[PDB]
């Protein structure tokens, strides 16, 4: 289910094909280690939550989208709905994702 963005024009379409179901983005680096080290946690949800949408952005080949959210520390989790930001929390905290999803579920 998870999907990696590509550019700005894309980041838009994704939010347009995700209907309105929870849309949680994972702004982190794919090249870095400790960043993609939290993958078996955010990426393993593609099976558990089959109704929620999950996206992944690389702050290296898509800095255009990262610099758009004005991030300040990776990894940075963002919440989008209908194409509007409703939640956003950064930190290497993965156990927070779950509960957080229960927030906009």
């Amino acid at each position: 289910m998870v999907k990696q963005i590509e550019s700005k024009t894309a980041f838009q379409e994704a939010l347009d094909a995700a209907g309105d179901k929870l849309v949680v983005v994972d702004f982190s680096a794919t090249w870095c280690g400790p960043c993609k080290m939290i993958k078996p946690f955010f990426h393993s949800l593609s099976e558990k939550y089959s109704n929620v949408i999950f996206l992944e952005v690389d702050v290296d080949d898509c800095q255009d989208v990262a610099s758009e959210c004005e991030v300040k520390c990776t990894p940075t989790f963002q919440f989008f709905k209908k194409g509007q930001k409703v939640g956003e929390f950064s930190g290497a905290n993965k156990e927070k994702l779950e509960a957080t999803i229960n927030e906009l579920v």
